[PDB]
């Protein structure tokens, strides 16, 4: 896929890339 708005541990990645 491409867009993946998810967080990891203590970082939230809103970017689609």
């Amino acid at each position: 896929k491409w867009c993946f708005r998810v967080c990891y541990r203590g970082i939230c990645y809103r970017r689609c890339r």
